[PDB]
């Protein structure tokens, strides 16, 4: 009777049952297929690797994601990874439990067709339900009203919601996100005459921004010190023995998020679509959003990005106005935690797509039930 | 049903049936041919000898190795040695059974067609395969990652494998070996005034590196004891009496593989291919390999080897990275060991190549089944 | 008051005064060292020979090429050959003359200021500069809008160029170039018994590869013909008069630029490149592109390649979008040619970095005149 | 003698002598400056750019619109746009001529003295007036009693004209046009996938907008159809060869001005404050404005908008009061038109404010002549 | 100050003053003792006797060659002969003057310390150098690159030298040389059953080979025709007045050179040991060495030799390389006139071993400064 509260992550893949407090599976959404042919015969060797498997064998693989900007571009790959996830992560037959999904939104309606036929044909799940991500991030806060900032591995939106309403002429989307800084770092580390060029040394590179990276307050008196403050420089080790040293790339790639034109991006940065979504708003409601300016999703949980969200839209906003970005610990799993409250809700059971509605409909039933 | 895992070694031919755990013939791969007329009468003489005979009649005969560098130069001396090697050391008819030949790889492509054509229309073998050294090498040890050094009487090669895949654009081939050792030998025994000329000569000296020849950790330091410590000295036998005395000569001779230049080679050592063969690899696998090095083939047996190869490696290699040199005993025949694994292994079965096959495609077709 | 137009090619050094028409200087970068010592007394011997000396020279020494994929590796080297490029060469005193060098984008800084102190103090020039290659190329044809390939000796990079905008974005590079290709050579002569080893024998088949390689249509039929059509074979002397013969290994050469796999790469074909970063563009500004898409150096030289260029570009590229492969003749020296151009316009005169100007600011300030 | 109509539409500026019957000039309102430095060097560049330059160069501008709802934003980017209008486009020098302006009416009155203060004392014209843009409209059909409803790029307004009287108590400002319905499109294509973001891409899905939309005289009857009529979709090409697919998203469009609760706008539709504006009137004049019910502007030029008008409001009106819309051809001049026939009228030069006049009122004068 | 030019030919003993350009004195190095007792008192008889004296003796004298195969085998005998040399035959006191020897290259080490301390302290020569003969003969031609073939009373060797440079690795030594073709001659005129036996009748076959013997071109056909051509044959005188009758022995003596086997030789000929020290080389210089390809050493004395070389290499060495034998006239000395050229040379005072430094290192710094 609990519910399957599984994800389309562009980065990690997450599911647990309902009701439990912590994700039981974490891994990258990777497939992977040998890059030459096998020569000591005998291995028992699979076609394919996925999860796990491929963050190891990760020197003798192609590489690929299936998702891009939320936008699932192979099917016949995507269909693997979940075949995984029911039958050997979570070790559940997929047919006694309702299945929930989640999106970004503003998405291409196509995919809301083939989610839900390959849920209800190859898998035979006995009903499903398609949530807005956001939405579910303000549940872990138990919050009705506030501005929710979501911005995961491969898209940034703003959602404002007020009494429980939302305002759909009033969401941003912003195609920036922790793909792009990855990439981005890759040049700067190039200065330096560290060379990494594959698949295989992406996934190595994404190691250091997760552990040596943070946010400046004053990013101009920041490198102007960074000139002669050597206590700033860093030491990591690669997988093999060899040491690398790190400067003001410490801090010049988590400011693309609030300049993305070093990136060379025209949209404006995360603070600025932050201020210009309240501004879409009825002139009463601001008050009340400018206190309930929550965060989620791994591309904030750098040291220091709320101090800084908070002297930025100070600049914007008109004083008087008090504002207080609510940043909460593991904002990591937000969106997942939530997923957890709102399938126990007992209210929801009204919303259950069932099997027998889509035989009668076809495919666009489901876009019947959503914004 | 069980298969002959014949060879083709530079020096030694080795032979014996597949589950059988050690050789049944060994010995060299000369054919001679008398150099002066017969002239007691009757003596019921023979045209050529082969084996044993040769190394016996050593005084009259010319003595020839029809294989160079692991290229066959002659098919009518080469042909003679197998059809001794069947008929009367082994003595068992070959047309019932399967037959695994081995080469080095890297070869021109012209003699695995020879080998294939002699074996189907001469011996009219029921079946053929060709197999890599280096990879029947690995299979001695059980493993399924590491780095092969290989280095027989004729050929040194590197093959580095990771979960039984080959990395065919990281081999090296290194045309130094045991033959070169021999006739350095020759050179600097000529200080002390021993003369040796003829290739029945050369079968001699090749004993005395078998037996006072090792590998000195500090070269430097033992030369310069050397000069003093008497104590190095040491006396060995010829076939008559004549007692021969060495001295700095018992490891200036191995000392020639970790720095070639003394015999004028421009070539690296053996520790600098084996050091920058990894260097071709993924920067993932490294770590693996440092923990795999695996030797094997007679030029290695020389007491103290391993000992140098780690020191040498270390300083090449950056610290932190251990590094474990398993040169494990009997190492003289793991090449026909793993043969012997290999012909015994189920699955095996779906590789040998039919004659049927060979009769639609023509001698190409073994082009088809390799790197 | 004319300009040096010197430069930094990975394998010929080009030189020669602005406002000539073509480079009165162009040899090998290469450094060489005796191997073995002097025995004729009196021969008036060098510690080093650079240049032609080292072309002749050519059994006796070792040979080292002091740049790696643009990369200057070892700078004692790298002085000498300025040194004799100013001073034997042009036989001209380089501190009356401003100095105009090159390097490849995306580099370590470091080099760039290498160069420059080199420049300040040990030959005291009065100017310098630092162009970046491709940009040069373009003057050649006198464009100001298009797409660049250009391939050297060591390394490819594409930079497209709208309206004398780059694009700092969308830039490429990829180290696939001719020493890669050379250095594959080695492997598939070897196939046929010809062996080559040493420094000394790479500077041959080097004259092979720009004597008899082309560049097939359609590969496949090409390779199916080349089983049967002995009119394809070629024959060549090396320089004592052993000839060989050559095949299919006459095109499965150049094929690597196309299909890198083959030599194990995993980064895409330069047509694959030269297209992606097309897509990096605002989606007006591609009708352009497709119009002005021209190439430059060596490696663009083999018979046939902007033949196969647009018919592999025809099928990515959209249909109705006409292609202009703009491939003119003596491409192999624009990168030169556009900088006698560039040195002589008037306007340039503002942009020489000048000997006060890094006395005040050190080194760095030539990272304030790029990009 | 002749006057210069000017005009400061939000879209399109409009400009010509008046006694012509064609504007001589038409071109958008953009002021564009470069987003990357040139590195071509000698290009001749230009730090601005306006009108078809930055429609051509429009992979590399920044674009800005200096008017938002007939309010002028920025005079250094608004003083531009005139200063190319009269010494490039007309090519005339204004201090000989009159020269006429149009608004809006209900602005805030700061414009109105900026506008005479940069005639008077930048360009120095001999004298201006400042007309209101709906009763230009009016001469165009030679009436002198109707209800006009403009509508351009930036607003949409009413104003009842009886007897050459104006109603200035009944007049509508409904902030609903052109610029909105574009940045509406951008949202229901993103359903298909395409992606539009950048100011580049505005300005190129405003050419479809002009092209494939047209208006449904029964929306709810044509969406219904639109589910299996496949016959209503077209396809359209970009720039580059990609080709679009458009469906029910033909219609969708337009249909925003007749409900524009879609865009999630309070106001009432265009015809319901077009009724409105008529129950304004004394309850004598009413029978006469429906039978002179006028339209301009461009937005008002989609095929089948007039007869979605006189369904509409034939259900507002009570029966037996007939109704005749008037939309005659050419209406997207109309504006320029009258503007050209009233610079004629040989009793306007009463009304000619005077330089020496301004000099003795100050700016305030304009609010003297004027509703 | 000039050099005393010495020599250790194993036949004729040489020496003469350096800038003299012929020896002074030229006479065997054989060391006589008397066989029988004197018994005609009062003869002012020796002990022993030495150069001239024993080839007039020689019918009561045991003879001895102090030499073989270029190694002394007794030191008492060789003190003697150069006892005579410097006291006797030049007349010169040595203790004022360097003295230059020679040996052999390959030699046990041994005997370069027992001359050195033979040298310093019986002698007391102020200075000592050890200097490689065949080196020594390539300054008579003046060149610097150049094939050596010579070949000595004693011993053949090769030595190819490029640029001034000797390549140790490449080096034939070979034990065949003209005292075996008279040991072998002895043995084919006892056919025709004149006798020798004793030292005293050696010395009188070895007058018949100067004289009579030259080299066939065409072996096979010479002897065919010297079946019948009786106009072969020659006659000769003995010391008595016995006529000896010689035929086609003129010419199977030195047809020994070509085909070592007629002696049971293992060892090739002279041309094939030629031609594989050549194929030692790197494939560069091979096409410099067949330019000049000198020969140096009495036993190329015979009419005819050089015509035979250039025949028999044409068959080895490919077509379209063009082969040079210089064999000059005066070649029976050039290792002695080469010898004065180099100990006249300014820059070879650097190499005089001097009397103090063997003090300090005893006799073993003869091998720092040699090969
Ligand atoms: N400790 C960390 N510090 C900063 N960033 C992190 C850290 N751990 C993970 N990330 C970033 O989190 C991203 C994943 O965000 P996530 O919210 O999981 O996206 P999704 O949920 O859509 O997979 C990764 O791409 C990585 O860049
Ligand atoms: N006891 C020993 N110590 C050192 N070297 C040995 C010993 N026995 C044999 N060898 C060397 O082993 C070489 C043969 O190596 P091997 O692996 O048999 O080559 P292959 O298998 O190709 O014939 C011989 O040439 C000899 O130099
Ligand atoms: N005739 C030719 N055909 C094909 N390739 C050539 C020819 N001549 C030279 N090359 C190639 O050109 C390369 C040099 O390219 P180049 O543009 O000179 O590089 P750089 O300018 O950086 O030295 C050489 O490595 C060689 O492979
Ligand atoms: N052929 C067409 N069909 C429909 N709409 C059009 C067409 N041509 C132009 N438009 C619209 O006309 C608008 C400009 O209206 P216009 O009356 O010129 O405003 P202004 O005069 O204030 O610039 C443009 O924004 C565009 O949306
Ligand atoms: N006229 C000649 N023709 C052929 N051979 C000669 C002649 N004169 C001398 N010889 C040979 O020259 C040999 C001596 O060679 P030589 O170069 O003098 O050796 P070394 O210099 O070491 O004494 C003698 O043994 C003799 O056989
Ligand atoms: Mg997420
Ligand atoms: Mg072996
Ligand atoms: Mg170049
Ligand atoms: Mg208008
Ligand atoms: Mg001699």
């Amino acid at each position: 009777t609990t519910a399957l509260v599984c994800d389309n992550g562009s980065g990690l893949v997450k599911a647990g049952f309902a009701g439990d407090d912590a994700p039981r599976a974490v891994f990258p959404s990777i497939v992977g297929r040998p890059r030459h042919q096998g020569v000591m015969v005998g291995m028992g060797q699979k076609d394919s690797y996925v999860g796990d498997e491929a963050q190891s064998k990760r020197g003798i693989l192609t590489l690929k994601y299936p998702i891009e900007h939320g936008i699932i571009t192979n099917w016949d790959d995507m269909e693997k990874i979940w075949h995984h996830t029911f039958y050997n992560e979570l070790r559940v037959a997929p047919e006694e439990h309702p299945t929930l999904l989640t999106e970004a939104p503003l998405n291409p309606k196509a995919n809301r067709e083939k989610m839900t036929q390959i849920m209800f044909e190859t898998f035979n799940v006995p009903a499903m339900y398609v949530a807005i991500q956001a939405v579910l991030s303000l549940y872990a806060s138990g919050r009705t009203t506030g501005i929710v900032l979501d911005s995961g591995d491969g898209v940034t939106h703003n959602v404002p919601i007020y009494e429980g309403y939302a305002l759909p002429h009033a969401i941003m989307r912003l195609d920036l996100a922790g793909r792009d800084l990855t990439d981005y770092l890759m040049k700067i580390l190039t200065e330096r005459g560290y060379s990494f060029v594959t698949t295989a040394e992406r996934e190595i590179v994404r190691d250091i921004k997760e552990k040596l990276c943070y946010v400046a307050l004053d990013f101009e008196n920041e490198m102007a010190t960074a000139a002669s403050s050597s206590s700033l420089e860093k030491s990591y080790e690669l997988p093999d023995g060899q040491v690398i040293t790190i400067g003001n790339e410490r801090f010049r790639c988590p400011e693309t998020l609030f300049q993305p034109s070093f990136i060379g991006m025209e949209s404006a940065g995360i603070h600025e679509t932050t201020y210009n979504s309240i501004m879409k708003c009825d002139i009463d409601i601001r008050k009340d959003l400018y206190a309930n300016n929550v965060m989620s999703g791994g591309t904030t949980m750098y040291p220091g990005i709320a101090d800084r969200m908070q002297k930025e839209i100070t600049a914007l906003a008109p004083s008087t106005m008090k504002i207080k970005i609510i940043a909460p610990p593991e904002r990591k799993y937000s969106v997942w935690i939530g997923g957890s409250i709102l399938a126990s809700l007992s209210t929801f059971q009204q919303m259950w797509i069932t099997k027998q509605e889509y035989d009668e409909a076809g495919p666009s039933i489901v876009h019947r039930k959503c914004f």
